[PDB]
């Protein structure tokens, strides 16, 4: 299997890049992760910068998440992320995302020992 933990890097950590490249960054970030293996991961976000970094917003601002747990937390400074989603000409397994990069906080759940970031709730 894949241990909670394991699957937040894979599917939203990008220390490789500082920012998306060019528009085709989603449709091969979410290839090359897997999210597009077995159908087309309708949604998910990238952030570009060091996993410790992103580590580190686990002991940051703590918020609610979106279904109301009580263990998301909101990193400090704006991060460099990516937003990926499915094209309205997007189907499986020919998938097709729109690259939006920006600069927002990260929003991400965490849990277990160590406490790390286990989903990716938003960025504001
Ligand atoms: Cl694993
Ligand atoms: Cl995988
Ligand atoms: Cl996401």
């Amino acid at each position: 299997k894949e241990t909670a933990a394991a699957k937040f890097e894979r599917q939203h950590m990008d220390s490789s890049t500082s920012a998306a490249s060019s528009s085709n960054y989603c449709n091969q970030m979410m290839k090359s992760r897997n999210l597009t293996k077995d159908r087309c991961k309708p949604v998910n976000t990238f952030v570009h910068e060091s996993l410790a970094d992103v580590q580190a917003v686990c002991s940051q601002k703590n918020v609610a998440c979106k279904n109301g747990q009580t263990n998301c937390y909101q990193s400090y400074s704006t991060m460099s992320i990516t937003d990926c989603r499915e094209t309205g000409s997007s189907k499986y397994p020919n998938c097709a995302y729109k690259t939006t990069q920006a600069n927002k906080h990260a929003i991400v759940a965490c849990e277990g020992n160590p406490y790390v970031p286990v989903h990716f709730d938003a960025s504001v």
